[PDB]
């Protein structure tokens, strides 16, 4: 016999420059102005019904928290259960739909995000989450477009991974979606992640309840709407903002939960994991938990390092988007011999860093952090950085929540490599620096590895190839994304599949080809084409 | 600029015939006699140290439970913790060892099992677990050899799945083993599974605590010894029989647990899962749980079916190895129009079935079931089959534990398609039959799907292609391994990757290429070859 199969070749979305006079700078400016003074009312969406509840909530602009950018509402238990039921009733048909047809929807969404919807999705991310132009670009456009295209490629190619056939039998693998619904819970700090957390499972034949982050609601809903317009049928993804604990209680209580695709804090992930375990007896199948959590990421500097690359790379990793990345560098290990030079260069460039309103002033490096709870926690750390004997603020240290949740980039030196600030994830623009004796760099490599609970990202800066090989070995499990002479942030889909282990999550490497395997439960079909024969065996006669 | 990828070209191990005259029948007979009257003392093995504890245990021959085939002992907490520690101290080197070198060990073990050790491994499985010649062959030889070879192929080819590189940066994926130790817990009913449960993670750079099934100790230790002689370094796999609860308590209490590779009962799997969840805070990473559990598998018969194929296929699936397979057919759905013919044929062939001592009489179809607890459970079901109004024993129904744990093949007709016997996994040679009206075969397809909690295996017998397509759609999630005109047992590696969802497990499909992904935590390395540049962006100037 035979069969016409299919293949799909994709390229990464080019990252636009947005320079003066460039069409994208103009489109973006126009989209930003179209948002000024306007507040979108965003409903919950179950199937095609827009639903409002009485539990109304607002999203404000991080750099100008007086401006409400969106009004939305929390689904209640009753609405969440209706969304599970409606999703389930749509699942069989959607799962049965050919991968090619499903992939097509995400390819069209990708193209929409690429061209016509680009400025919009950028503007909403800038205004809603406080991202500068370029942070919104690499996120709400590039990373999200890539997720859609590359996962589409991965899922189409996956269908061609078929078992061996041996006459008189033909074997085939059917990549079923998981039976049940998936709960997708996305964080504030990347518009791309919400799209991927709900989208990748949907792509794989699942139906999803998507709880988007309150502080990214404006742009996430834009992603939702774009998926729907690209052709996503109703009840495949339910748009259901909600209280976090309520959402988790409801989904972990449904006998129909078959997965949770989560990105956020480890305690919340662990809590969901424990709830699922507590309720194991009620589920029709074992639910799959995928969890990308935070990090306490490092830039390790060897004496041979290009000092300029260390400085720019670290400034970028530590302070871009106000350090609100699970991949952001928060501990810098510098050899004594390089410290004076690196310290001076860092302080010099630090003073050139503009923090302000990213929509009005494109010269802004980064803007306010995301919200009050985060601002509060960051102040507690800045105060710790003044209060602690082992700590000395070298630069910044100020913050001001009168207009936005503004925090100055802060650089702190620790005389204690095990100081809490060297170990605990701040999610703010707060860089800790430990200066180590050149003669003790091997023990220091060991400290990088042993100091925190995390294993997300990390970089080595070294011109000495032998030290690189050596740190690569030593730090094998300190970073799931390991960078050699580059900053620890900015993973690109298909180039650096993203994730790490230890406390940093389950490391399912979104951005790579294996990620989607979490969202399929393969069925293997063997068809035998000849009659069977005696149940007995020759050796028995 | 260059990519070098390696493939490995491997074939399934030929299943030998063992007919009178053949060399394998002779080698086997010799190995069986070399075992008669002998009892191996089997120590725990930690590193290279053989350890005895005071908690001594015996393995007896299922068909002759008076013969002790092995003396072994249970590891205590103290010994299990020393095994964790020693394993951990060996892990970094082993994980660093190139996949090709690790794979080589399992390829040599495979060849050993293929030739010189074949008769031995067969004999120990026949004698220890009660398997007939051919059941031992497809298991302790073919399936185990295939696991080793194919997993080696899959791991070698996996290394060549590398990310895209774009100048000035080169990206590479490093397939790390999981950081910690893996607990492998294997069941009595396949020697191959123990090898795969401990072996596949070891292959992937993990270190393993292997708790083999008490009732398969003789052959499992033979697998262990062969891996060691094939070149497996000490402390990569620790051979540690133990009390089940104690073993689980100890491993789920270690901060170093990073995985559990389990095949067995769902309650035990769920229990382990709940323990890991309870202790989540203490683990250095989130442990990965892989669980293959049981089934309540079906043969669904459409009126168009080849009656002879139905008969021989069902006899084989239901009664081979006394029905002690998670894939064994235990519910047969027959259309009224075909019943008289199928009933007569079944009863006729049933009466031709020899149950006896598989080592002494190769005419034996199947022998005693594994042990007393299982024998006891099976009698409770035979008694249920006499006591229940909806039930009628059509054939067999007797059992005798005076010499071995012997149970006659039993065929029961249920007038109630939802009778507990149609729903609960017996793990005995007990086939239940429901006869349905031809006119109501669609509703009956739905019943097959809706009746039990399981989704492991299932078969449709139908000459009507349109009914096949239809059942395939309806039963999409009733069976992870779906057979068209063939029996529901006997998955072959690389041809039918094995496993199913619902309550039947996590469906990681051992036997396929994706299985090994559970045992690796990939690291992605990006090396940038040019200096970085200003931290600022052009659009900002």
């Amino acid at each position: 016999r035979w069969k016409h199969t299919s293949s799909l070749k994709v390229a990464n979305e080019p990252v636009l420059a947005f320079t003066q006079g460039s069409p994208e700078r103009d489109a973006l400016q126009k989209a930003l102005k179209d948002l000024k003074g306007r507040m979108e009312a965003i409903p919950c969406v179950v199937g095609d019904e827009e639903v409002w509840t009485s539990d109304v909530q607002y999203q404000v602009s991080p750099f100008n928290h007086g401006h409400k950018v969106a009004k939305f509402c929390y689904a209640d238990k009753s609405l969440l259960n209706k969304a599970i039921e409606a999703a389930l009733a749509a699942r069989k048909e959607w799962d049965l739909k050919p991968i090619a047809d499903r992939a097509q929807i995400f390819l069209k969404a990708a193209d929409m995000l690429s061209g016509p919807r680009r400025a919009e999705i950028l503007a909403k991310t800038m205004v809603g989450q406080g991202k500068t132009v370029i942070q919104a670009e690499i996120d709400a456009a590039a990373e999200l477009i890539d997720f859609f295209r590359f996962n589409a490629k991965y899922a189409v190619e996956l269908e061609g991974q078929q078992p061996i056939s041996v006459p008189p039998s033909t074997n085939s693998t059917v990549y079923r979606g998981l039976e049940g619904f998936v709960a997708a819970i996305s964080p504030f700090n990347f518009t791309a992640i919400g799209g991927n957390l709900a989208g990748a499972p949907a792509l794989m034949g699942n139906v999803v309840l998507w709880k988007p982050s309150d502080t990214a609601m404006l742009a996430s809903y834009a992603v939702y709407r774009i998926l729907r317009e690209a052709g996503l049928p109703p009840n495949i993804i339910q748009f259901v903002p909600a209280d976090g604990p309520l959402f988790g209680d409801t989904v972990t209580s449904s006998e129909h939960l078959c997965g949770i695709n989560f990105t956020g804090s480890v305690p919340t992930f662990k809590h969901l994991w424990k709830q699922v375990a507590q309720n194991l007896d009620r589920f029709h199948t074992f639910p799959r938990l995928a969890g990308e959590c935070g990090g306490k990421n490092f830039h390790f500097v060897h004496r041979s390092a290009d000092v300029e690359s260390v400085v720019s790379g670290t400034l970028r990793s530590a302070f871009e988007y106000g350090g609100q990345k699970c991949s952001a560098c928060a501990r810098l290990y510098v050899p004594h011999s390089l410290w004076p030079q690196i310290k001076g260069r860092l302080l010099e460039e630090h003073s050139r860093i503009k923090v302000g309103d990213p929509a009005e002033d494109f010269g802004t490096f980064f803007s306010a952090v995301i919200d009050a709870k985060s601002f509060a926690r960051i102040k507690k750390w800045l105060e710790h950085a003044r209060s602690s004997p082992s700590l000395t603020i070298l630069a910044g240290g100020k913050c001001d929540d009168s207009v936005g949740y503004f925090v100055e980039p802060c650089i702190v030196e620790s005389k204690d490599p095990q100081e809490p600030i060297m170990k605990e994830e701040i999610f703010g623009p707060v860089l800790s620096v430990y200066v180590y004796p050149d003669d003790k760099y091997k023990e220091t490599l060991q400290l990088v590895d042993s100091t925190t609970s995390y294993g997300l990202t990390g970089a080595v800066f070294s011109q000495d190839k032998d030290v690189v090989q050596e740190a690569t070995k030593v730090l094998r499990n300190a970073a799931g994304n390991f960078y050699i002479n580059d900053k620890s942030t900015g993973s690109i889909v298909g180039q650096q599949p993203f994730g790490g282990a230890r406390a940093s999550g389950t490391n399912d490497k979104p951005g790579g080809p294996h990620y989607i395997l979490r969202w399929t439960s393969p069925q293997v079909i063997k068809e035998t084409h000849k009659p069977l024969g005696d149940w007995s065996y020759a050796y028995m006669q």
